[PDB]
């Protein structure tokens, strides 16, 4: 009943209170899901139907006998809608003796891991069993722009921005994106590219660029999966991703607990299924650092 | 066995069964009695 | 996962049991609100 420090004289009665909810490292949720077109789909594949062209108007005269006009040709883009599965192994003695709700903690942690792991596939994923991100879509330089490709503007020097006129590789990227797409458009970068953008300054040392960390009034998604500023890399993207990129998914998280294969363990098998590529090839422009 | 919280948890054993047969034999007796000394004796040997 | 197991603490803490046979149940107990109690006894008896 004596002082609380020493163990035998009343130190065993001190019962350190644990936390209410098991915390974690809070990793990045800036995932491009909040800016694109997220579509619920209970199928194998989602087929958007875009117009790659438009019509023609006449200004029909008084006595002209108005002939035929154009009619927009239509492209189908097939979302593959793959799945994403994680299977942690948890012990039955833990689940019975671990007063935290470990099942809903794993269902929160698997959900965070999936919302972070689909962000890599939304940006730089290839075709095999994962969504094809917009960086892997056969980039063709702007001006010579076709529908089956994404446009880019180049900076000048290879490693970095232009020497004499740095930071307008940004502004012509903005004003080469289409006047309707800039209504709700956004930059997409990663953190050590946005730092290199903010470090740019005028001839006097003051920053020439002046919580969401927007740039030129346009919001910036700090991703974590674009490449950094390399020799021929595509570090900065810009556009209306709400029209440009279509995410198709099931908005639930299928968990099956497995007391059978791993015998003293519980072995949660969780798998949501998600897919998506670019639907509007005009609504995403890129910044290449080549020439 | 008490399971080591972390273990492969292989199969323990099974009670090996065994059939014990009761062969159910027969026990018999043949007293060979003469026909004279069964109908000339005063005592009913046939019931004795 | 072994950090989050948190054992129980035996809601009523016990002690070693000692005998309560205390001679109060055979002797005579007098409630006293003073500094001291007396008795008045008879060390002798009368005469006849």
């Amino acid at each position: 009943a004596l002082n609380s420090a020493v163990a035998a004289e009343g130190g065993y009665l001190v019962d350190p209170q644990t936390s209410e909810t098991i915390r974690g490292v809070l990793r990045s949720t800036a995932s491009l899901r909040q800016i694109a077109s997220v579509v619920n789909v209970e199928a194998t594949s989602f087929d958007v139907l875009v117009d790659k062209t438009d019509m023609g108007s006449g200004w029909a005269s008084e006595t002209a006998a108005l002939s035929e006009t154009a009619t927009p040709q239509i492209d189908r883009i097939t979302i593959p809608l793959h799945e994403l599965a994680a299977m942690p192994k948890a012990s039955q003695r833990l689940l019975d003796d671990s007063a935290f709700d470990i099942e809903t903690w794993l269902a929160n942690r698997i959900a965070d891991k999936f919302a972070r792991a689909e962000a890599a596939a939304f940006i730089s994923g290839d075709g095999v069993d994962k969504p094809t991100g917009f960086l892997t879509k056969t980039k063709v330089a702007n001006g010579a722009w076709a529908w089956g490709s994404l446009g880019y503007v180049a900076t000048g020097a290879a490693g970095d921005f232009a020497a004499v006129n740095a930071s307008d590789a940004v502004v012509d990227l903005v004003y080469a994106l289409g006047a309707e797409y800039r209504a709700n458009a956004s930059f997409v970068m990663n953190s050590k590219t946005a730092g290199a953008v903010r470090k740019m300054k005028d001839a006097d040392g003051r920053f020439l660029w002046a919580e969401p960390a927007r740039l030129m009034g346009y919001p910036v998604l700090i991703a974590e999966d674009m490449p950094d500023i390399a020799a021929n890399a595509y570090a900065i993207a810009f556009g209306d991703f709400g029209n440009g990129y279509t995410i198709a998914e099931r908005p639930d998280l299928r968990v099956l607990r497995d007391p059978f294969s791993a015998k003293p363990h519980v072995l949660f098998y969780a798998s949501k299924r998600v897919g998506g590529d670019v639907s509007d090839f005009a609504a995403i422009k890129l910044l290449k650092f080549a020439a």
